[PDB]
């Protein structure tokens, strides 16, 4: 049902705020779904086997990759990878927040994430959340928690008839004073998010926090057409791809299977993807390296595998605006609720590669899909020149991405699940078509 | 005490009564639940109202209404207190001929920007529609009007770029739907949406004033719960307060005890000039205190010397400190939250060079508990001051990013402005006094 | 019916009085020979009005004329079906000294634009002189007014080159003439030819306020005889076709069968933002009214309840669509020739916010078999509203061209506008009355 499934990614997006919130909830959905759960900092000979399996890893708590690894499968197979982020644009708490008291008002020093952070974030009510590290007193290991004050907005940026965030007790103890962040943050800030976490003042190490709308997303539009929600970028390629992948993985048995599937989710994409949580900071390459490595003794030869592999590059596209005409480029502008969205770029990677282009078209008829274009992303140039794999820039599209609260069509967040759905099926027999091209 | 929210009240309001159409609506049912009494405008008032005075409201357009408690033995030299305040707020109003013809599938609709060239502020936020509905029923020959809100269906938005730009993204016609007098003019869906709302049939539609408006509920916010987010605030908060401020006060008030003459009126078009017979300009206020004294008593009443006597608060909101812009504030000349009303001084403007009332208002305050704060720099103001010669003042409550879709005060702030306003009800007659021919 | 013209009337009207003095005299003159009555302003009215009503028209500064029929049987709650529009137009005045030594032999007269910055649309049109003079004959002490014009001379013209550029182009002094007060204000001939038209002495001459306009003589225009070119359209175009509305309705009253209270009010300075005891601001529509209920009945009226029962039918020109500027225009609201009356909406603006308004007029024209046309983007319809506290409309006949010297509009336009007018006055109270309460 596509109406339920739109509920489910307006409640995703309401309930796991920042990165760390999104690649928690996905490590829980997978956990759920039986995938066994990976650690990068330790050998994987003696945790994946010749039977394979369903697994998935986690760096920096927001580089988060699935994969289903077939018993059968072997090099000329490939891999079958849909790339996405899961960074949306946000205001950070520096890392010394701390401001002085102007004229009554308390304020805290902050950050914009991704961009400039233009009018559009002016008078929203702003929740906050994050990691906080913490060392329970009389132990010696650093731990993580999330908190969320959602939905209790705790600042707004106050526009101004003529950037810093009105956030508003006791002095501080002497307990609270032996805290490292004593220093760095205010202590009302400090005592609500030790509150949150369930610790104490004096035991926080550091804190990763966003400020974020704390709006929740609706069904919108007179006949229900439309979704508007924060974060949508992208989230919803996020969203969609990962549950594409465990309805995939449902009607799957790794003994049987000859397939290697996985949806790597990248942090730092609003930021160039150049860090070790990026799509440059090769997770994905990684993964298939490792997994290949402790599945078999027999060598594998990688770029055997990157050559019979394709990469779907999910990043968002711009949903027609029909007030702005002028941008758009006649024949090559998606709408909404018709299904995904394919991104070309004359001066882009895939202004040569028209196989990549003929293969999702070939997916989406066998599926009963439909294919939309857009002419005028770091991910999708990062992965196909790291791995020398086939890459195509897909997406589902939405009105002003890099709004504090973006739109798309209602049924879009099922039309790409079912289309994502359609590609770990179908690409292997729709690739080998195309044989050696 | 635990009853400064009364913010909730506020919040619930403000999202259930989007278009000013609701909020006149509103007060209406909290005045005649609170045995204030109807009055037609339309009509002659000497036999409706008689020597005993009593609680009464009326109301013009739909969006201009006024309410006051007259005394049994209320006489001219006792003059009126007066709250007087605006109900209207900016929005986007659907167009008189709202159709667009679609733009590559897109359903569309013509509006305009009521009370200001509309800001960056409005875009991607969620829209609902609301407002007054004209129907004439089938076989009928009365034209009725019906309240309509979409509320909380957002059924539309005017997107940012990731009335050219600022326009916005939202089966065949029955013979009967054709026979509407609307049906060229807005979009058969539309109709057909607002028709379903009202309870009554496309056909049936005369005409309508449907506003859009930010659907978003308000929410008291900040770390330590300070402050209250909420759209459409200038000048909903003033009218609600001082409404709530004078039912209050008229629970204590038998009118056969009573010699004073009380009333807060409720303007429309404050955002564009006030000059409309439903604004400030248009003479509500003193229509009200006209007939109410004529029907009252078989004497003769000196309106000069009623206005002569009179107090009139010119309640309008000022701007909070926002500690962002320092140097657009003038120091130790603006308002704080969570303190009190804050008092409008302007070295240009009506209440230069009158001193008397500010001191009045302080006075007031003083005898009350409550704390005052200063903010020097078509308003009703000086509008009702010329209209009847009486001594006015400009206050309210102070609030952040005032036309904005979404503007922010104190969450205490509702409950100090009821406080203040209720004050005054009680003892600005008492204050005056002593200022005897001043 | 082939009598849509009217248009030749209408364009026979304009040419004959080229100013407002001469268009309120030349209504003075239609009014009482359709049996209205005189009423001068300066005494009172009682023993003038009596218990039958009756028609009646009085005068303020020969520029703002008010006519207007009380019915035997009216009361306040049937209120007064007004029509309000302007009768003043855009022209050159002669300045208080119009005084210019010549330059090289050229005679010249210092002039100034009345109601604009005016045009290059002025330039090298032949203008003729005219409007009123004040004279005293000689060993009298009354001091009388006549009406002056030159048509069809042109007596001057402001030159284009292939109050420094826009001036213009146009035998000693008696010992008598010396004597006049005006004699060293304006050169001798110009004096002398006035002199002559007035029929009396220069020496006589005590004041005069004199207009340039042009002299060229309105036409049927356009390939199909669409077209009505004229002078001083605005807003003289809605002023005669309330007036021949209003005197047509008239012919079928007799006030004795009668419960209405009808009126057509003419204002001055509406070009000049209507703040003058002649213009809308100066409330000649409110005296008439105060004035003729008081002297009617012995029983008192509530004015509140009179004009909160009233109609205003605010009539000033809107913009036809000019083809050659679509861009100005909005889709969906603009009104074509030949077509009808139109109604003008604006989101800001005193209309904005009263649907009810709009429902009426388009009830109205249902009726009569009108058409109603749509217009959204110191007006006297803000002001009358404000200044009456009743229900006001604006709206009018279309023009192109509006602040030219010449103007276009529908050669049917003068007649669909009676059409309208005539219809609005029979069946206002009637159509408004189903609207109740609202």
């Amino acid at each position: 049902n596509y109406e339920d499934i739109a509920q489910e990614f307006i409640d995703f997006i309401y309930k796991n705020p920042t990165t760390y919130h999104v690649v928690s909830f996905f490590a829980e959905l997978l956990d759920k779904h039986n995938f066994k759960y990976l650690s990068e900092k330790s050998n994987w000979q003696d945790s994946i086997g010749e039977d394979g399996g369903k697994f998935y890893t986690i760096r920096n708590g927001t580089n988060l990759s699935a994969f289903i690894l077939g018993k059968n499968w072997r090099a000329e197979k490939g891999v079958g990878v849909i790339g996405s982020h899961v960074d949306a644009l946000t205001v950070k708490l520096k890392p010394v927040s701390f401001k002085d008291t102007a004229e009554g008002y308390g304020r805290i020093a902050v950050a914009p994430y991704g961009g400039t952070l233009n009018e559009l974030w002016l008078d929203r009510d702003l929740g906050i959340g994050g990691r906080l590290l913490y060392k329970k007193k009389g132990t010696n290991e650093i731990k993580s928690a999330l908190v969320d004050s959602t939905p209790l907005p705790v600042c707004r940026i106050p526009s101004l008839h003529f950037q810093t965030i009105p956030v508003i007790n006791e002095p501080p103890t002497d307990d609270e004073k032996k805290s490292p962040l004593f220093g760095k943050h205010c202590i009302h800030l400090l005592r609500y998010v030790a509150k949150l976490a369930g610790v104490e003042v004096s035991e926080l190490i550091q804190m990763d926090l966003d400020l974020f709308d704390v709006q929740k997303g609706t069904i919108g539009g007179i006949g229900k057409h439309f979704l508007f929600a924060p974060r949508l970028d992208d989230r919803l390629c996020s969203f969609a791809a990962m549950i594409a992948l465990i309805c995939y993985a449902k009607d799957v048995n790794t003994e049987e299977s000859d397939l290697f599937s996985t949806v790597t989710l990248y942090d730092n994409e609003e930021i160039g993807s150049l860090t070790r949580q990026g799509a440059k900071g090769g997770l994905l390459e990684s993964v298939v390296e490792r997994s290949s490595s402790a599945f078999t003794k027999k060598p594998v030869d990688l770029h055997t595998v990157w050559a019979n592999s394709i990469i779907l590059s999910a990043d968002v596209n711009h949903l027609y605006n029909p007030n702005f005409p002028e941008v758009y480029l006649k024949n090559h502008f998606p709408v909404p609720n018709v299904g995904i969205t394919l991104s070309l770029d004359p001066n882009g990677h895939m202004a040569t590669d028209v196989v990549g282009t003929a293969l999702v078209e070939e997916l989406a008829r066998r599926n009963g899909d439909k294919v939309q274009y857009f002419q005028i992303g770091t991910i999708g140039p990062s992965l196909a020149s790291q791995t020398g794999a086939r890459t195509i820039d897909l997406g589902i599209a939405q009105l002003s991405m890099h709004s504090i609260r973006a739109a798309t069509g209602s049924k879009d967040v099922g039309l790409g699940v079912k289309f994502f759905n359609g590609f770990f099926k179908h690409w292997r027999s729709v690739y080998d078509e195309f044989g050696e091209l």
